């Protein structure tokens, strides 16, 4: 048995055996997977060097070099823990404890990188089943022990960080209760120990024929009870619904008992998005679908930002929309091609062809999939593809089942890469309405590379719509510099675009209710 | 100025306008309308003689002089700083006010007015104009100790505005002067309503600007937006718009202990569903859509109730859903067609019985809206499945009006009380598996347990709701009066057939810190 903890990267993104490095003998960047030989992709060099200029070396520490504080001791809570858990759920090693102190934010990375790990816990357990996980939080209460439980540990919100350090701190890793339970094909559920990864996830039910579709761009290393405890957004959602839709009831363990789900208030909304500040999701019974007939990925081209924008709105008024939809900017467009793998080019040649046509400074790509029944599937496809022919799209073809929309699963592997050879990227998502929506996407992409143009510093900027709403959009800027404000110069500008409490009492009441000695991710 | 509460009937259903009523000497059924005088329906005598076997005799309900009203508790600080702020039309306490804000409209209540049997009134109504009003109305009412009940329609079935005891003072918060639809937000699809606003009204106001809300509660004529919301009720387009927990963005509520605003935890549930017992909603923003371009109603006859559940099943496992759906069982169809005052659909229904054996025949209604195309393509693929399980087409009538005839039925009722008759209902969920046994075990259980003591009765059902492997099944059932021995039957057999707590704890801490001194419509 080797966990989840030791096959994901303790200072970065995803498999331990998956990462782009260079090839001899010219540099040429390639990806090694563990499934597969190393593919090298020719162009990506070539756009790294161009957007922002050797590439200079800055390994991140051995994991030898990085000094953690040792565990608090907590003789009489130790105890207790050892005459019911096995010795191999129980970890205090300097790895177990690094991988559950950082989620997976640039701020996260940076610190982990350094060596600078000032709060780690001081003991992680991972937990075989739901009663389990009551005895843990039975024992945490009794003792005074603060808990925080962990899924893949993806978010960027510090979420799983332990605040202070007055009392002994465990970290629940999650990720051995990774079974789906059963799945009821005439109710169309399942029943999932949450602690599952995605893809594992998916894998199993599609061994019963069903599907979830719940399909965050962290999908590959995040988990179900994480989702849950998030409620984070998924790119499938427009067929699929929003998590908290899919989520029919759950188990959650709370310091005064187990809350159990089955015109008066729906409690499930009590729970979703907590983020383990009310108790520990152990199952969740989820609504599935069956795996769909018809999966159909399409990609086009726009002359402009404008054309595509046209589309996404003419698409959603039509009320006719994609199971996925992605608008890539020019720059992100110019990425997507840089990134080639020559091993493992019928789309790259329509692109260069295309680009003699229209100025490349100006084109984007649009990913757009379809997923159900044959009929339903070409019904859609038909509807929106008669809208992209008005708003000037050119089709560049399917292929085949998904994997078209499977590369943004690749793109934090590439924030590694940049770390490690002397630069950073971060993120901003906003909701922007379609009035505000161009103007602030020129606006903060020139006022960014003008920032640090001004400076003498290198810089690249680019955007991404991943989610189209009534009058809107989520639109998701991607920025980079090289290692030495840009956080603050974004937010500021996305402010200035309209760009995205009485209940405290609320909350406070409940979380004194559910966890009176405050240790559940205490805040 | 009317106010609503007197120009809806006090001792039975919706407008004091419309009702039934016998011709003498001739002994037709007839219907009055505000805008037509005694339409004859002369099946409905018929109809009636037939299954509750000709006299009506007749059981008047009491005049409201003759019906005696304990007088209200006086509290002079109270009101005398009501009378302070408060016009004096905003504030009421004859016996019609009084009695109008006791009962809502389930059986028990109607019964109970119509004997004169007022135990538990208000001691005051307050009819508020504005939010700002409502709040110091609360903030007085939490000062002197005062209960406060807020109601709508008063249509509820529960006795969720009956107040439960007579220790404090307690007030009937009228919200139906509060009944402007703010603004329209047509870029955004929502509206700002003031939730006192009746159903229709809301409809026709949204018209003038284009959009609709598309809630449609069998009790949508005489219901507020506000009762929708603190009972989360269902609505019979809701595959198409959402269930109304869907369609609210955010609301303002006004508790004993300030105004709670919405835009982690969604907040909104927590109010959601909660009957008036933790504060009172007086302004909504709301999901909207365009008024559709293509509205279409269509009715379709199965030979059997079997057929007429397979077609449900498989419309639902296509994916591809009507608007709205009813299959109404034989004797509700029978019913349906004696309520006739459209003439060539009774033609064509007369017509297929000369085939199909009548006491086995069912009406289903089954509606479309949407933009043309979708429209289109969704009648096409459920009109073939239609074909595929015997179902016979009885053409469209123009708009929704097949489909509102649902919303007559509480006026048959109040006729029925007034001849010797009562009605009343049960509504199940239940599997498919389960669902035709339950529905010929239901019928026949009920109607020998009364023929086996020589007293007519009659029964029948409608599905209203399809889900995934059940539906929603309700029965109404009738007798001769001469209520608790028949209803306990029904809630027995649907319990048998599997026709439908630490939260305890939560909800009593939400109460608690939300209303400290128990005013908020005490249970
Ligand atoms: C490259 C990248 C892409 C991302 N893409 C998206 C995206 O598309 N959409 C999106 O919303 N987010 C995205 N995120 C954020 C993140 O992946 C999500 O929030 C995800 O839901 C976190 O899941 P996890 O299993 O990693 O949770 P963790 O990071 O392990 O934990 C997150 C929170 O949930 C709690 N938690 C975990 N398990 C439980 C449990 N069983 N019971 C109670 N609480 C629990 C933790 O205490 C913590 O508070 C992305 C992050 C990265 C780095
Ligand atoms: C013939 C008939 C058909 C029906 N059909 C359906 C149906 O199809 N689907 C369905 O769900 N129900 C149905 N019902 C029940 C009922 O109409 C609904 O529950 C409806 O939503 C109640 O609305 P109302 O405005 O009359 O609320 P009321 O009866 O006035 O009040 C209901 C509850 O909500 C509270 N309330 C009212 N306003 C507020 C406010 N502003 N703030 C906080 N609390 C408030 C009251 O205190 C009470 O607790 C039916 C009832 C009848 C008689
Ligand atoms: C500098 C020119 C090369 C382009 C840089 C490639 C962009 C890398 C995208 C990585 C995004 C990972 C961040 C996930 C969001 C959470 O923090
Ligand atoms: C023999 C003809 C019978 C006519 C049947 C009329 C159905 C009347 C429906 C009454 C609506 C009742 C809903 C509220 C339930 C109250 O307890």
């Amino acid at each position: 048995h080797i966990d989840l903890y030791q096959q994901i990267k303790w200072n970065g993104w995803g498999d331990t055996r998956k990462f782009l490095h260079q090839l001899k003998p010219s540099g040429t960047i390639a990806m090694t997977t563990p499934e597969v030989s190393s593919v090298p992709l020719p162009s990506l060099r070539g756009f790294i060097k161009k957007e922002l200029t050797v590439l200079d070396e800055t390994p991140a520490l051995q994991i030898e070099n990085i000094h953690v504080d040792p565990p608090k001791q907590y003789p009489e809570f130790v105890r207790e823990l050892k005459a019911f858990f096995l010795p191999d759920q129980l970890k205090d090693d300097k790895l177990a404890r690094i991988t559950h102190t950082f989620g997976k934010s640039l701020r996260d990375l940076i610190r982990v990188r350094i060596g600078q790990v000032k709060n780690a816990p001081d003991l992680i357990v991972l937990p075989h089943s739901h009663e389990e996980v009551e005895r843990l939080v039975q024992l945490a209460h009794k003792y005074n022990v603060v808990i925080i439980p962990m899924g893949g540990g993806s978010n960027i919100v510090g979420a799983i960080e332990p605040v202070s350090n007055e009392r002994f701190t465990v970290s629940i890793d999650m990720r051995r209760m990774n079974k789906v339970l059963w799945v009821d094909r005439r109710e169309m559920t399942a029943c999932i120990q949450v602690g599952i990864m995605g893809p594992e996830l998916e894998k199993q039910l599609h061994k019963q024929g069903v599907s979830l579709g719940h399909d965050p761009d962290s999908f590959e290393f995040s988990t179900l009870g994480g989702w849950l405890a998030t409620c984070s957004s998924g790119h499938q959602s427009d067929k699929y619904g929003d998590i908290e839709d899919m989520a029919v009831s759950f188990r959650t363990v709370t310091p005064t008992g187990t809350l159990e789900l089955r015109a008066g208030i729906n409690y499930k909304h009590i729970i979703l998005g907590s983020e383990g500040t009310l108790g520990i999701i152990t199952e969740a019974v989820m609504k599935v679908h069956a795996v769909p007939q018809a999966v159909e990925y399409y990609g086009f081209l726009f002359p402009t930002f404008a054309h595509a924008v046209s589309a996404l709105q003419q698409i959603r008024s039509s009320e006719v929309i994609p199971t996925m939809i992605r608008v890539y900017d020019p720059e992100e467009t110019q990425l997507s091609f840089a990134w080639k793998p020559s091993k493992g080019s019928a789309m790259v040649k329509k692109y260069l062809h295309y680009i003699r046509s229209f100025d490349f400074k100006n084109v984007c790509l649009s990913i757009i999939g379809f997923e159900g029944p044959k009929k339903v599937v070409d019904f859609h496809r038909t509807s929106v593809f008669d809208i992209l022919s008005k708003n000037a799209a050119f089709g560049l073809g399917s292929a085949p089942g998904k994997t078209w929309a499977e590369k943004r699963y690749d793109l934090p592997y590439i924030r590694d890469f940049l770390l490690d050879h002397n630069m950073w990227v971060d993120v901003a998502e906003t909701t922007v309405s379609y009035a505000n929506l161009q103007t602030l996407w020129k606006d903060a992409k020139q006022t960014f590379v003008k920032h640090f143009k001004d400076q003498g510093i290198p810089a690249w900027i680019c955007a991404h719509i991943s989610h189209t709403y009534t009058n809107g959009v989520c639109l998701y800027f991607i920025f980079a510099s090289k290692q030495n404000e840009a956080k603050k110069l974004m937010t500021d500008i996305i402010f200035k675009y309209g760009g995205s409490r009485g209940w405290i009492n609320v909350y406070r009441s409940l979380k004194e209710t559910i966890d009176p000695k405050d240790i559940c991710n205490p805040r």
